[PDB]
């Protein structure tokens, strides 16, 4: 029901974005991600690193916003969406894992 949603959708739908390093160190904080806490996100980023590839796995679900981790160019970025539940007529493929 959550689904790992592609960045092409999550990027524009996001209202906050956290740029982390591969050492799980916070580099940049933008958008609502500034008022959102970073406490448990690093641990979920690594977990999601194994889980996802180019899709956004929800790492931080709050009553206000929901953050999704993405594998970026040599870095990890978490895009926070305002519980975006509108216009979900797009399905993300489970992956070509064969």
């Amino acid at each position: 029901m959550k689904s790992s949603i592609p960045i092409t959708e999550v990027l524009p739908r996001a209202v906050g974005s956290l740029t982390f390093d591969e050492n799980y160190n916070l580099l940049d904080t933008s958008g609502v991600a500034k008022v959102i806490e970073k406490s448990p996100i690093a641990e979920i980023i690594r977990k999601s690193n194994a889980e996802l590839g180019r899709l956004g796995y929800s790492v931080y679900e709050d009553a206000q916003y929901i953050g999704h981790a993405f594998k970026k160019a040599g870095h990890f970025i978490v895009y926070f969406t305002p519980k975006n539940k509108n216009r979900e007529g797009v399905v993300p493929p489970v992956g070509i894992t064969n």
